């Protein structure tokens, strides 16, 4: 039911970027815990339906970042 993933991003460089993406992901319905590590690009997320990995990842991409799959 609750899923946890570490998403390995690239491109996130500033505190403002981190803040914005954190808020956007966190505010998706079903997304509970979110942490973004600016040094290593790891985005850790705990989430449930209706949120899913794909929709979280889409937000990452929409903000201009990339993901290592
Ligand atoms: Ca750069």
């Amino acid at each position: 039911m609750i899923h946890q993933n570490t998403i390995y991003t690239a491109g996130i460089e500033t505190e403002e970027q981190v803040s914005q993406l954190t808020e956007r992901i966190s505010n998706m319905i079903g997304v509970h815990q979110v942490n973004i590590n600016i040094i290593d690009g790891q985005v850790t997320v705990s989430y449930e339906t209706p949120a899913n990995l794909n929709s979280i990842e889409k937000e990452i991409y929409d903000e201009g970042y990339k993901i290592v799959f």
